[PDB]
């Protein structure tokens, strides 16, 4: 009923170019004219594309095949750890991100992703160490502050908001996601946030991507207030955008999976 | 509040396992032309069901090149032509379907829909009446016939819908939507019945996909573009890629966006 009043995108669809590329990849992979390094590479690329299309099992199959050809692929263990997190296997996810960082200690995203895994794994203090490390590599990225806030808020919400406020204040305030931060701080209404979101989006994909991020963070906000019905609706609304490779899409599905259990 | 939404449908592990296996079989020289054609068709159907309609059309076209007597393939190719807005070419594809196989009934539904979208409502009504006649208890056949008749004569279209409802067993869930069309119940009541009838996330998504399309068409026919647009997006958000209502919610949204 209320759903007709929401800010909504057309759920994202595969593009023709993406489909053309997958068709060509099938043909090249089928041919006998690739060296192992060229194969491992192409399998990784196809895996990234399939993940981006929401086909995470086909992505996993490709990543794993590439890894068996070329073991030195932090990029693959990264995806594998994300998928373990999405599956609720946090212990194994930690071991995957540990492998990422042993192969390549500069592969940053493993801190983000291991942090998220630790968060969902109930290890808030350790999550903060990884998410702080990630934040430090780019303090202007509002999503890094949002994740650090999430990891501090169960323990000390008051302090979490003080920290988030400090992060917002230090930042250049340029990237759109700081709006989500201002909503979390109580500076703006949800109406103001949604207005700002529609105003910023200029086509369907930018709209879908804002709604995927924003509805996930609104979902977590309501969830942490104990409003399960709003949280649920908001996670569903996030996923409806079909931004398959966003962290917020992944963990919106995860949060829905957790609400479905209880 | 959350119960009027489904979790958007996702590929299942089995669907992805089947695709991976299909790739390796197609890469082999183990297939006769007839086996290859069939496997290509099957992959195409799966691709289609996952929303990967260009990969599907690739498989379908290749299958047809190997085995030209495939009404099944022309039917999908017709559907894609309708989705793409190429209604004349769509009519020709469905013509080929029916010339290869006059009993390929769904071609009449699909050509009907294509004629509707192509603005040929009287021609669309011949195909949709014929499709109706083949299964009068299928509410969706009455809904599409109604949609086609209502632009020409709304009073008459309603009176035929009313007779179709009356004559039907009124069992299938789609008759609820017909009841809303007929003015018997409120939209809220429809959505309450939908929630009560769905059993799990996939049937909820499938109901929401159908229902939101027909609600969107109702609003669109009243000139309420905003409600329509929301409803069509809400239909698509279910990810029921292979439903008529999904395909044409997407088409309607492309027509609305073109404006």
């Amino acid at each position: 009923s209320w759903r007709k009043s929401e800010v909504l995108a057309v759920p994202l669809q595969p593009t023709l170019q993406q489909e053309v590329i997958l068709a060509r990849m099938e043909q090249i992979l089928a041919s006998r004219a690739l060296t192992d390094d060229e194969r491992a590479q192409l399998l990784y690329e196809r895996g990234v594309l399939y993940d981006s299309l929401g086909l995470r099992a086909l992505a996993r199959n490709d990543f794993s095949q590439a890894l068996a050809i070329r073991p030195d692929m932090p990029e693959v263990f990264n995806y594998l750890g994300i998928y373990l997190t999405q599956a609720g296997n946090f212990d194994a996810a930690y071991e995957a991100f540990d492998s990422v960082l042993e192969l390549d200690p500069t592969y940053n995203y493993a801190h983000l992703n291991r942090g998220i895994a630790l968060y969902y794994g109930g290890r808030d203090k350790l999550a903060q160490d990884d998410l702080l490390a990630f934040y430090q590599d780019d303090p202007n990225d509002p999503f890094r502050s949002l994740w650090l806030y999430l990891a501090e808020q169960k323990l000390d919400e008051k302090q979490a908001k003080e920290v988030l406020k400090q992060h917002f204040e230090k930042s250049d305030k340029e990237q759109w996601g700081w709006n989500i931060v201002e909503f979390y701080l109580g500076n703006i209404s949800e109406q103001t946030l949604m207005e700002r979101l529609k105003a910023d989006a200029t086509d369907n994909t930018s709209l879908a991507e804002h709604l995927s991020e924003t509805n996930f963070y609104l979902g977590k906000y309501y969830l942490s207030l104990g409003d399960l019905d709003s949280a649920t609706a908001l996670f569903k609304l996030a996923v409806a955008n079909n931004v398959h490779n966003f962290v917020e899409h992944r963990y919106a599905l995860l949060e829905l999976s957790l609400l479905g259990q209880d």
